[PDB]
């Protein structure tokens, strides 16, 4: 009855789950596409064929095939991102958390996980939708999509491996929500898509892509935007990486059909094992198989679409964390360690900026170095460390997002910008890494409300305020309740460019997030590199 | 007797002048070269032919022909720099102040005036050597040299207008000091040359030039260095400007001989009236006729000479002022005024940096703008004004001098670096201009010791400390007195890069003078301009 729901594709049976001394309904692992296996590897998704009988939706689905991190085996801080379910190419499923009793027609939020387009699972403990659905009375969906080569191998001109199919997976799950969420008590006219990292880029990509725009109402982008330098490649570079993937696997490279046929006969892990070898440079914060600017999902360049206003005009809420770059330095740059303060020598600083800006010529490298070096104190290992941290986060996350937010706000219907700079009391990563890429997610999903996780009382308060901002924005297009007595998160406007800090202190309003460095990254350096 | 001196070129009769309730000897207007007039215009100087009888050295000489500033007529702050004597091409004279009684063999200091190589006079009130000669017991010489086209018109390959003749004027006066200062109580083996602005650049050029190195012992450079961007041109650019000067005056341009013959028939003011017209850009802090890198006075490029250590190895003392740029903005850039705080709009800021870096492409201007703009507060007229001020001073004075000091110290025998950041209490210019290009000179020459000039008691002490640093350095190669109990001015070293502030407060040591901006001007921007 409450757990038995008839959808347009067939019947589903959910499960009653406990949450904070109450219960809600969970529908886990609902299929929304045909399994993209066999000759359907690299292909656009096809809708799931209707099934007879009752789909048992009491269990999380498989996770998509992906590179599994083994840098710190058994360490909770890194394992919490790895697939916690069996991996399979049969992975196109979504999960729904529904308040109990079922609401009539309530706001829908659809989570798009991140992971650089190479990793990610809907089933991670930090993406458990039950705290947000219960506390804010929303229908919380989490979708999945093919990652890595399976989702973003791109041989433009081919219909067998066109590229962007992971974005099409997301779109087909949004289409499924549009057609079916009403049967779960959700309003298909009030769907907010939100995501972090590649999920945030994806959200912005659906804002841009005409074929996506009518499948959601408004959007939240966390630490990611569609114009990020890691988030797309040209059709020529996507083809080169695809060909290099076959070369790494002794494939016939004389035609698309032969290359594709060879790659389709490999086991998933054979592709994954060489995935990182197709990158053009030694780099950090670069991923092999990402969306392509193809002339179809994206009709023109992202920059020209942003300039012309050729995107969905709605409300957006978006923001960044204080130390986006630290995790990438830890994993990929010399002198960084999980178990030390990672003071960086000048020689390791210079190596880090070459890894961080891999496309830069020597003059561009000099420019980055000068912009981020204190020449009164150039051997200060802390300043070198934090300088490199800033380089990675500004270039890869903050300044791309600020470019997006400024272009979008020119045509949009309301922008809200945040700067998340709270370091969790119970963080397992060292202090030098600061406020890490991904670590606002646990506040967005209400994990500080779980007494056993040992967050402080004010972190619970911060999580509750963030969930209420996100949900109230989802319901209304404004994170504020306008008749409340609480401090108001102001609109971001072209002129005054206001944002708020998100942390445990009373609200502060600021202006021009990281404006100085983002002039460097968004205006000066591109002009230098194009000279 | 004390005033009657027999030099190698003839007898000279000086005069007894008052100085601070005492007296000393002054020999004013001694000729050291033949008058470079008529067909000797543009030529190298020739030694003054000996004279019979007694040369009357009681009176300042004429000043060389130069552009005269009329922006603020009668205003003391500008008039103090203009010629205070009749202008004439017959201007190659030097002045000497000797302590009384005449010392046996004391330290000599030779002042080389600045003025962008287009202007300047040995006779300005602020260059009066009597206070420094008296207070520090030194023989103080001030030379002169042709400026403008008369000193620096360069048609390389012509022996009639070869270029650099103003530098050769300075050398001829140094040669004269070498040969004759012993007759005035000076030691020709302990001569310190010092100068400000173009005079500081000149001092550096004599350090570089093989033909100058044996005519002095040590050097002081004030707000100028030989590698400054305004201080020299290539032989091609010098020839372009010489031809363009002829074009402005309807001259035959077919040959050097015909062009020079035309230019020698013009009256001095005719050349001066069009002098600024030959600059290749709208700019500030650029001057038309300047030293040329000719392969003769300078055997190779300045940078190669600095890199190879092909220069005189000795002790140097040098430094800069806090606000070198402000004077040039006042006279040449939109939005600046003597009579207001000169808050600068962003539109006038952008025009200013274009005028300040005339040789930069658009990417270069963008780089300058980014380095000096606070994009949290870009419509702040005060920040825009001070940012422009810093750009001008950093690009034209401070960073070129820091490049020189770092290159020199690698081979030299002792570097002392100062940063002069005191604003005179009686300053006549507005507060926004800060510590102006030229305004350390009055402290170097002891004017605060003159009660009628209304400096504070603290400023008199600063001047006496500066005079003592300068003269003690001249005597010994070290500004510090050995077993003194006062705080010590440390050697600038490649590694620690120490310098001192010069102001009324107790001396403080710092390191790496404007290092961040000078990485930009000395390394990044040149690499950007060369690459784009
Ligand atoms: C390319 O550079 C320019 C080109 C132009 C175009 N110029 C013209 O049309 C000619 C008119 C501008 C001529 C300006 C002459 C000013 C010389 C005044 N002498 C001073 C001097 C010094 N300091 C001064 C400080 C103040 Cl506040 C005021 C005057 C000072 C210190 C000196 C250095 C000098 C270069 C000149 C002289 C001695 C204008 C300005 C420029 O900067
Ligand atoms: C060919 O040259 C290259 C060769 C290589 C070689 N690369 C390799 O061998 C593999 C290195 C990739 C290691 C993958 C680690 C997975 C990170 C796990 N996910 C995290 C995630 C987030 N935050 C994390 C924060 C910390 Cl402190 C730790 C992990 C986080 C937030 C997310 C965004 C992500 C991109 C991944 C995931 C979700 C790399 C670069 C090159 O240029
Ligand atoms: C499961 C599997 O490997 N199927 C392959 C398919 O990928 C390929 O395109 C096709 C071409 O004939 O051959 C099949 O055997
Ligand atoms: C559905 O799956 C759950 C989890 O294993 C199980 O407890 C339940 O009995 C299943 N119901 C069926 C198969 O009808
Ligand atoms: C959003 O659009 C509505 C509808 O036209 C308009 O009235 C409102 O002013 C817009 N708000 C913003 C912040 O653009
Ligand atoms: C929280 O703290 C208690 C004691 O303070 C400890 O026993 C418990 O294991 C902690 N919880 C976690 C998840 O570490
Ligand atoms: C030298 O000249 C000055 C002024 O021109 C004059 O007063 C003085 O008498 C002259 N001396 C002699 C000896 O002629
Ligand atoms: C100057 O040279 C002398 C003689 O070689 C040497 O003893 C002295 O250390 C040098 N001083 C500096 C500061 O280089
Ligand atoms: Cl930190
Ligand atoms: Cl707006």
């Amino acid at each position: 009855s409450e757990l038995l729901v008839n959808t347009k594709s067939g019947k589903v049976m959910g499960t009653r789950v406990p949450v904070l001394s109450s219960h809600i309904s969970a529908f886990l692992g609902i299929p929304f596409a045909e399994p993209p296996v066999g000759n359907m590897r690299f292909r656009r998704p096809e809708p799931k064929k209707p099934w007879s009988g009752v789909w048992n939706a009491s269990t999380y689905p498989n996770n998509c095939q992906q590179y599994v991190d083994e840098q710190f085996p058994g360490f909770s801080g890194s394992e919490m991102w790895n697939p916690n379910r069996e991996m399979s190419e049969d992975c196109l499923y979504l999960n729904i958390w529904v308040p109990s009793p079922r609401p009539k027609s309530t706001t829908v939020m659809v989570w798009i996980y991140g992971g650089g387009f190479y990793s990610g699972s809907s089933t991670l403990d930090v993406y458990n939708g039950k705290y947000l659905a219960y506390t804010e009375e929303v229908v919380l969906v989490s979708l999945s999509y093919r990652v890595g080569a399976f989702g973003f191998l791109a041989l433009h001109g081919s219909q067998e491996a066109p590229g962007n199919v992971g974005l099409l997976d997301q779109r087909m799950a949004l289409q499924w929500v549009h057609d079916n969420i009403q049967f779960f008590g959700g309003d298909p006219k009030t769907v907010t898509i939100f995501g972090e990292s590649a999920g945030g880029a994806s959200v912005g990509m659906h804002i841009l892509s005409p074929g996506s725009r009518d499948l959601f109402r408004r959007a939240i982008l966390q630490s990611g935007s569609p114009n990020c330098p890691w988030a797309s490649v040209s059709v020529a570079e996507g083809r080169r990486r695809a060909v290099e993937l076959g070369r790494n696997l002794n494939c016939n490279l004389n035609s698309d059909e032969e290359l594709i046929h060879c790659l389709r006969e490999k086991k998933p892990q054979e592709l994954i094992d060489v995935e990182w070898n197709v990158l053009p440079f030694d780099s950090i914060f670069r991923f092999s198989f990402v969306p392509v600017i193809d002339g179809e999902f994206f009709p023109t360049s992202l920059e020209s679409m942003l300039n012309s206003g050729n995107f969905k005009k709605t409300q957006i809420l978006l923001g960044v964390n204080k130390d986006e770059g630290s995790f990438f330095l830890l994993y990929g740059a010399p002198g960084f360690s999980k178990d030390s303060e990672s003071k960086i020598s000048r020689e390791d600083f210079m190596s880090g900026v070459k890894l961080s800006v891999p496309h830069a010529n020597d003059l561009g490298l000099d420019a980055v170095t000068l912009q981020y070096t204190d020449w009164m104190d150039d051997n200060n290992g802390i300043k070198n460390r934090d300088g490199l941290d800033d380089i990675v986060g500004d270039h890869n996350v903050i300044c791309p997002l600020m470019h997006f937010v400024n272009k979008y706000t020119k045509f949009g219907n309301g922008t809200y910008l945040y700067f998340f700079n709270h370091r969790a009391s119970n963080l397992v990563w060292p202090e030098w890494m600061g406020v890490i890429h991904g670590y606002e997610i646990e506040f967005v999903f209400g994990l500080p409300l779980v007494k056993e996780l040992n967050y402080t009382a004010e972190e619970e308060a911060l999580s509750r305020r963030i969930m209420h901002y996100w949900a109230t924005f989802a319901k209304t297009g404004n994170p504020n309740e306008p008749h409340s007595q609480e401090s108001k998160w102001p609109l971001f406007t072209t002129k005054e460019q206001k944002f708020i800090d998100l942390n445990t202190e009373p609200m502060k309003v600021h202006q021009r997030l990281r404006v100085q460095m983002c002039v460097f990254w968004n205006q000066f350096l591109p002009k230098l590199l194009n000279a």
